[PDB]
């Protein structure tokens, strides 16, 4: 709902504001926002699985995670419609692109923060990594494009590092 | 609202409190900054609440009216919490909002020295109340008095009217 989405956006906005006071190094902020999401995603995967109706085999292959994240997870948690593009030939990498992001609403980065490329929503990358670890996939996930930095759309890259064994 | 969105909000807020708790020696300042974050949010949120709640401007004429509006409508709409009003003052300028469950508190355990320092983990709620009511021209003071994370039997938030404001 819009009001709960506004409330989440403002809460996360308070977090990023706090990080900008507590850290002088934007790279450090990016790293900690991602580590914060990582812990969340390990806990969020259970809510996603139950409320999505997906089975374990919907998560057997790395290739399958693109549609689940872009078409289900993004709508469920952020109300965003995302698309999958830029597949690698070996299908170990894909990009998730989207033109809207409720966390970005009413946000304006000061010029030095833009030039140093803060990824305001970097927490999303951590959530993906932590969630996918729980279905036994170790991935790297990083932002490449964000309209707050003057880019034409948002793009997040997801790369498979290894399949895990329990 | 829905569990997955409420869990997601609880975890995002939890990362905020966790980041602030690095400043472990001035817990009072943490309480205050959490309130100021809520204060700014509540000024921005009040208009949306009025719209989704269907309340008119005259629904907010008297301070006594805010108690049911916050405890019974806002708390359900924003946190999924059912709350109750108690401990009215004789002149109806003070009431408390009491509740036994709080989704922001889920799976949270404060270390013993933080409990002794009386962190109010959910203090952002007090600021939301203060900022929202300012927009309907009430200057209020709103503080936590009891929280189960500190060993209390329930949550209690005190709301006190300081003055009716002028446009
Ligand atoms: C099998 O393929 C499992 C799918 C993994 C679900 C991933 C959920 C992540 C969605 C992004 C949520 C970002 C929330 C940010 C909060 C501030
Ligand atoms: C007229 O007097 C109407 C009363 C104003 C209602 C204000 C709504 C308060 C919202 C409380 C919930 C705080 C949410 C905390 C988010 C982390």
């Amino acid at each position: 709902e819009k009001i709960n989405s506004e409330l989440l956006a403002m809460t996360y906005g308070s977090l990023v504001t706090q990080m900008l006071k507590d850290y002088e190094d934007v790279a450090a902020i990016n790293t900690q926002l991602e580590k914060m999401g990582y812990k969340m995603g390990m806990r969020l995967i259970d809510e996603f699985m139950s409320k999505s109706g997906l089975s374990s085999g919907a998560c057997r292959e790395f290739k399958d995670t693109a549609e689940s994240i872009a078409k289900v997870a993004f709508k469920m948690f952020l109300g965003i419609n995302a698309n999958v593009t830029n597949w690698s030939k070996d299908q170990t990498e894909y990009s998730i692109v989207f033109d809207e992001n409720p966390l970005n609403d009413f946000v304006e980065l000061p010029e030095p923060i833009k030039q140093k490329r803060l990824y305001y929503s970097n927490i999303i990358c951590g959530v993906i990594r932590g969630a996918l670890e729980m279905v036994l996939m170790r991935v790297e996930c990083e932002y490449k494009k964000c309209p707050l930095l003057g880019d034409d759309q948002s793009e997040i890259r997801v790369r498979l590092k290894e399949y895990l064994r329990e």
